[PDB]
DNA sequence: TGCTTCCCGCGAATAACG
DNA sequence: CGTTATTCGCGGGAAGCA
């Protein structure tokens, strides 16, 4: 197989047959296991770099485009990603965007075409 | 030690299937 | 096209880095 299963006190859990980590959805085990067998390939369209999972590549390909999609609603200053948003919030503004906050609006990612969340736009 | 990348539960978007 | 199976964007903590 790729994985094997463990079960305490009725709690289901995946395990992977390499690394042995341990996961509570199987669709993450298959996302992870792609590290070992690099079965797929995720490739940068920009330069040379392939990466295991979707998302890796997507957030280097942002870095490629500059694009800034998390703006802090308190001083209006955008962010590439969540944790410098975040760091800055809780640094200039003393806050946690953490939960729900209102504090920062995560714009739709426009410099290039991935998957669009409806909410992001309303 | 302040960035930077890595990770994984969750659930919306969509591809596969019949 | 209707169901379901699959993909992967998102939050936000953890791990890594130099
Ligand atoms: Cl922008
Ligand atoms: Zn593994
Ligand atoms: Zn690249
Ligand atoms: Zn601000």
């Amino acid at each position: 197989d790729d994985h094997y299963e463990l079960i305490v006190d009725g709690r289901v859990y995946y395990i992977c047959i390499v690394c042995k980590r341990s996961y509570v959805c199987l669709t993450s085990l298959r996302r992870h296991f792609n590290i070992h067998s690099w079965e797929k390939k995720y490739p940068c369209r920009y330069c040379e770099k392939v990466f295991p999972l979707a998302q890796y590549r997507t957030k280097h390909e942002i870095h490629h485009t500059g694009e800034r999609r998390y703006q802090c609603l308190a001083c209006g200053k955008s962010f590439i990603n969540y944790q410098f948003m975040s760091s800055h919030i809780k640094s200039v503004h003393s806050q946690d965007p953490s939960g729900d906050s209102k504090l920062y609006r995560l714009h739709p990612c426009r410099s290039l075409q991935i998957r669009q969340y409806a909410y992001l736009s309303d």
